[PDB]
């Protein structure tokens, strides 16, 4: 069952600004709603098991152009497009072919993965202007494996991980047409990104669910207290099954 396609967005990369990027990933957050909670919006879930759903990210820069195909539920990279016949490339992971005719890439969507195919570190690869201009101009045409994960963890890391979280997308716009390296602060690797799908389920179990206790985490060394203060750092949040299971239950 091929992942559907929900909608398309498109941005050029050319005039890119801090505050044109920002429009962006807040005008996508608003796209991939369903619902929403304290004001956050929050991805669907309802749908499982066989219902696939995605949407498209068209990016170009002086006529060249990518298009990446997502998953709407986790924000996680399936795909994309190359240029000039139009080829489709699937990471490895979800499922027989999620985009219907496309070539599957020796890798992953996970850090892990790409950054063993891009044979460098995510903490070591910059996310500015200039790295996105160079992701969309390699994913058009490249055929090599460490050229085209590279981009797609710039890609990842600017349109998903920023989506996710408001500090991850203030960081990338405020530092976006800078002439340097822009590097991703560790603690936004470790102690945002690794935990939004663990973040997202105590939010939305604190919501539904009387019995549930919230534990305290640590963040950028400072300690949040609350499911309230944990949601003023998500952008949108995941939607697990198991946060609509009755509540209270035993144990």
């Amino acid at each position: 069952k091929a992942m559907t396609v929900k909608f398309t967005v498109e941005l050029d990369i050319e005039r890119l600004t801090g505050q044109t990027y920002t429009d962006f990933i807040k005008n996508l957050r608003r796209s991939l709603a369903t619902w929403y909670l304290h004001g956050v919006p929050v991805l669907p879930l309802y749908n499982q098991e066989a219902d696939p759903r995605g949407f498209d990210l068209k990016l170009t820069f002086r006529g060249q152009v990518t298009t990446v195909r997502i998953h709407r539920d986790d924000l996680v990279l399936r795909g994309y497009q190359m240029q000039g016949a139009g080829k489709w490339l699937e990471l490895e992971r979800p499922s027989g072919h999620l985009i219907e005719g496309s070539e599957l890439l020796e890798f992953g969507p996970s850090y892990e993965e790409l950054a063993a195919a891009a044979q460098q570190d995510i903490l070591d690869i910059s996310y500015n202007k200039n790295a996105l201009q160079d992701a969309v101009s390699k994913l058009a045409v490249s055929t090599n494996t460490r050229d085209r994960a590279r981009s797609l963890i710039v890609v990842s890391q600017m349109f998903c991980e920023a989506t996710r979280f408001v500090d991850i997308a203030n960081h990338f716009a405020f530092n976006l047409e800078s002439s340097e390296p822009v590097k991703l602060p560790q603690w936004m690797q470790n102690d945002l990104e690794k935990n939004w799908v663990r973040f997202s389920f105590m939010i939305l179990k604190s919501n539904a669910d009387p019995c549930y206790k919230f534990e305290p985490q640590t963040i950028y060394g400072k300690i949040i207290k609350t499911a309230d203060e944990l949601l003023n750092f998500l952008g949108i949040v995941e939607q697990h099954p198991d946060t609509r299971s009755p509540p209270c239950a035993a144990g």
